[PDB]
């Protein structure tokens, strides 16, 4: 599923990641715009053989388990399948668990380089919240 812009800025809102650890809900619709371009169905494959899955791309390296990652560990204990659901529910608990390990949103490089320091309240801007 590809998500509209305000259509995922609601599901957002009532999985409860406005304001979670402090992150606006701007912050998670932006950084969602470009690991995904909106898409739960989006996977990309890392140098060190792990992969990044669904709308916030989390890493099998630590957060979820396909098998396929040897030494990795499974923190959100869910397959990664799980991941690319057209309900966002999984990505969503997955993420707050990640988000309070410590650097917050930083774990997401794309967060970090394209959404932090910005004006990322425009990304729910005119939706009906
Ligand atoms: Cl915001
Ligand atoms: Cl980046």
């Amino acid at each position: 599923k590809v998500f509209g812009r305000c259509e995922l800025a609601a599901a957002m809102k009532r999985h409860g990641l406005d304001n979670y650890r402090g992150y606006s809900l701007g912050n998670w619709v932006c950084a969602a715009k470009f690991e995904s371009n909106f898409n739960t169905q989006a996977t990309n494959r890392n140098t060190d053989g792990s992969t990044d899955y669904g709308i916030l791309q989390i890493n099998s390296r630590w957060w979820c388990n396909d098998g396929r990652t040897p030494g990795s560990r499974n923190l959100c204990n869910i397959p990664c399948s799980a991941l690319l659901s057209s309900d966002i529910t999984a990505s969503v608990n997955c993420a707050k668990k990640i988000v309070s390990d410590g650097n917050g949103m930083n774990a997401w490089v794309a967060w970090r380089n394209r959404c932090k320091g910005t004006d990322v309240q425009a990304w729910i801007r005119g939706c009906r919240l």
